[PDB]
């Protein structure tokens, strides 16, 4: 319907789990998340996946949430199914919150990317669409979008900011 675009934060949108199970995005209330698009074959899913659960270790007592939501959508790096993806997790010890493979451009985008493109620490520069495996926004405790890092932007670039929203 589109009806997505009157929410102001991300507390508004539920998105399913890896397992298949809706998510009610406002269990995040009150907590530090970064939201990223994941892929398995990527030159740097390894980087990614690594230092993300190296913030999730060292952060998650702080209120550090991570969202990762698999996408085939650059250059097919993620052609798994779901149940493929949560095995790849397994080897890097993935303890944060993995979602079912979604879109993220395009008018098939699951609606919570579609929102965090649009917030206006979310938009980028000169046009919003997601440009490749990795993109990472931060959001704060009251679910406003305050970052957006793109995808040659190793995750622990991220720590930098992080703890100044907590």
């Amino acid at each position: 319907t589109g009806d997505w675009r009157s929410a102001t934060s991300l507390y508004e949108f539920s998105a399913p789990d890896i397992d298949g199970k809706m998510v009610n995005l406002d269990k995040y209330r009150g907590h530090t998340v970064i939201v990223t698009n994941v892929a398995s074959q990527c030159g740097k899913t390894e980087v990614n996946y690594k230092q993300l659960v190296d913030l999730h270790e060292r952060y998650a007592e702080k209120g550090l949430r991570i969202l990762a939501f698999p996408c085939n959508q650059f250059g097919k790096q993620e052609p798994g199914s779901n149940e493929e993806i949560k095995e790849f997790m397994a080897q890097y010890n993935v303890k944060f919150d993995m979602f079912s493979k979604i879109d993220v451009n395009g008018d098939n985008a699951h609606p919570l990317w579609k929102w965090l493109r649009e917030q206006p620490n979310g938009k980028g520069v000169g046009g919003n669409a997601i440009k490749w495996n990795f993109t990472k926004f931060l959001i704060d405790k009251e679910g406003k979008v305050v970052k957006r890092y793109g995808p040659m932007e190793e995750p622990l670039s991220i720590e930098k900011d992080l703890p100044k929203y907590f």
